[PDB]
């Protein structure tokens, strides 16, 4: 099984002009490596992918793979509404080092079901990295089933797993129960931190949520802790991960936020956020400030 | 804190021919008393309020709060569309002698805030009963917020509770921090059996869920655990409850299955459901007892 | 083809106390007899059926087929949740004297496909009278699609037709090519007032919509002159019932607002609504009198 | 008021290996032309800007503008997920002599109200341009409301307009009543055949709808005939507009049926579309021939 455990979606740090902050990003990187984190995955939501074009993308996504250096496993996202960029995108990504990529559901149009595998096949067909499948509906407004990532699963040997953003027990449970059903090396990530422990006991395989990049021990510890057996302690860390979420109310997008508590608990870098984003105001920085206080993560 | 805890709703149990089977409703609370309930509501969802007249409801209540004798605390469910039936009912809970009565919001029109909060107000002055609040907003298709209910446990002193029916951490969550936060003693109980652990850890109190009719011990034992402060314990009940909700997927009500699942648990009752629910075919109803299998209830 | 044409959704008057206002009801009727209605629809959404008991509405409809005397083709709306009062409503409307029923799907649970489709035959079956079907997904949050609606056509020789209560072109010309498309003279209305016109040129059937209690002569006149093939004179009421629906916005339920519109436009009734609706407030009263007046209905 | 009357979203010409098809492009231009339009606005949805790279579109955009030649004028949709890249083409629209832009809301993150705004102000006052929003909320999963749209038009004098791209006489007749109620000379244009009459008829200002590629004349006569005050002939096209939204069922994306139409109509032009969309199958262009038989369009 491929890219199991806590796989944080890492912020793309910026400048105050707007482009890649090599020194803080690079920084960022080795706190995660450092705290124990078992990959990492870069253009993700909170890695502002949606707001990147074509090349810079590219460029971030060689940056960070050169960074890494092989230390832990690596997931390039990939994924947007243009598949011919999503293969140049992909390509690129295992041209440059990658581990695999991460490909969500076309998004602007939900597109015929038809149209949805033959993508899909598509862009695993460009590439001989593996391919983690990316769900959320929320956004997308298009939900991959467990039936059609079953279906995906069955279709090509190199799509081997997902990342499920929901606020569901029901959706990562029958996710679960019909696809590693069928194939027991099938990734099931989570894609929030209130789930990670739900996601395990189900027999589900870790998160890529936004808490890796600001308390990335809690996850990993509370991961650590169900390995040795020991779930009192598990579920300890489960009841910080509970009440986490609060904080992405603050915003929306959250990335801001995001970048704002990895300052707040210890990592001083750039908070710049690409638009449609915008700062966060002080009054709200401050209320995060109160809440990782309350968790004792700061 | 009123009505905190595990309490079940109760399964009505009728006859071939659709009346109330007295025995076997009878012999099903029973059960549920000595498994260690601490309460227990009739004529919720699972109950099928909403397939029963006026007048039956009443007979139901009746007998069912006379067969409990005050051994625990009685709910009754007395909401429907009907204002005017649902302050008839609420107030027959009352004189018939029931412990407090759970009100669902009107769920044919969606009706404006003005209009639900007058309706909730009105119910709530017409008995000196506590009220429970009920949120399904999946039937309902009208959530009612955690600021609605804040606005609502201001308003009315008897406005005391909420069952938040729900596949929703986040929901839960925010439920709790809003209204509990503003009134420490407002219980709130989660709908699902999948969410009784996270509800606990969140600060809730406890859960109204389809599992109490026929594995009451697990929500009980787990309810237990967490208060005698072994988590792994309860953890490991909450594990069992993860998995429960794969039977409510074999039809649609899935009271029939609720029902069936009794009978496979070792209570012989009559499984007949009122219309437009129907028997479980054979083929589904051997798929729940490998679950039930499975999962060692039975 | 039954049914067919303009059949207004017609208010039930209530007496301040919440009793049916006979000599009121009746006026009304009256009224819209002679304006030239093709029928009348007792007990339908405006009629206030999910705010009034089993009783009441068997007592309601009586009246109503009594004091029409067969002068134009009367309906009943015998839906509900409860699917044996349902049939017991459905039967009891035949003995009464309808001409047939209208019947919404169960809007509490939304019920599976085959229970639904089981539920609807069963009803049909209980009567020999015409069952007219009746959708409303914006309150019932469950469509009956035109592929379902062509099922149950196609199962039951007395399922003629369908009230489509739904603010889409695209639902309503699919429900026709789908269902007339099999079925000819199955009939095809349409439950809000600015479809008429569409409802006619692809070629349905007519109208159950609000504005038939209080400006029916513009519907019946549309149709009028659509069946006499002047289209420039049809579009010219159509032009109003464009606009009519801004009122639906002073309230929710909205049922006080066409009742009070009843008055402004000449006929005075008591106004009296059920709870959970309210009576419409002053401000919004003379906002209502003010829209008459600008369409030139008072 | 700019940008009223009939302005087709043109369809982006492509050959096999998906490079912009210059003349055929422009064959499909000047077929528009000729039949009258009031307008063209390339690269909506139709054209395929969200498979389109951003220089990919600049190019498209110039080409477009270039071959117009002023004859008509030209509309750019220069909107995305990539607010910076938003501004970039927006910003080239105008230096490359486009007569103004068309900007849909961010549609992967739904994005605050606050941000939502700022987003507008922000590419409104990059240009010195006409801009015209766009609303879509099926694909978007955010709804530009009558309210935020007299927001938008309060507070900048360049937000001119609106494309509303919806299945529902409410959105469009409250458009018109809270946009232009406060700015007669704002624009309102509906995205959908079906309502171009009805939008007419509340008082709107045209379509730009997938039918100006294929039958442009039926939506240009319709609205010739409505100034020239024959509404009776107007409401003949409107009974063809009605029934051309069928074909638009045959696949997802139906920019395929859309260029396929333009092919049997007469204009022999390449069908190739982008990924992840497809060509249409044999037997749906067969359908789709039959269809437009039917409706008298080849």
């Amino acid at each position: 099984a491929l890219f199991t455990g806590i796989i944080p979606p890492v912020s793309t740090i910026f400048t105050a002009d707007g482009q890649l902050d090599k020194p803080g990003t690079a920084a960022l990187i080795d706190d995660l490596i450092k705290a124990g984190v078992d990959g990492l995955f870069f253009l993700g939501s909170g890695g502002e992918f949606s707001q990147l074009g074509a090349e810079e993308r590219k460029a971030i996504a060689r940056f960070a793979i050169d960074h890494v250096d092989r230390r832990v496993p690596v997931l390039i996202g990939t994924g947007g509404t243009n598949a011919r960029e999503t293969i140049e995108l992909s390509q690129h990504a295992q041209q440059a080092g990658a581990d695999g990529i991460v490909v969500i559901n076309p998004y602007y149009w939900k597109v015929s079901e038809a149209n949805l595998i033959r993508y899909f096949e598509q862009v695993a067909d460009s590439v001989t990295l593996p391919v983690m499948l990316y769900n959320f509906p929320a956004l997308t407004g298009q939900d991959l089933t467990p039936a059609l990532v079953k279906t995906l699963a069955d279709s090509r040997s190199n799509i081997i797993g997902i990342k499920d953003t929901i606020d569901s027990v029901a959706h990562l449970r029958s996710m679960i129960h019909t696809v590693k059903g069928a194939h027991p090396h099938f990734t099931v990530l989570c894609g929030y931190d209130d789930h990670l422990f739900n996601t395990l006991l189900l027999g589900g395989d870790g998160a890529i949520s936004a808490s890796g990049n600001f308390a990335p021990q809690v996850s990993v510890n509370l991961l650590k802790a169900w390995r040795d057996g020991d779930v009192a302690k598990a579920a300890g860390y489960h009841q910080t991960l509970l009440q986490i979420p609060q904080m992405y109310q603050l915003d929306t997008p959250f990335v801001n936020v995001i970048k704002e508590a990895i300052v707040l608990c210890g990592r001083p870098v750039s908070t710049h956020v690409l638009p449609p984003a915008s700062p966060l105001d002080e009054p709200r920085k401050a209320q995060l400030k109160t809440l990782l206080q309350q968790l004792k993560l700061c």
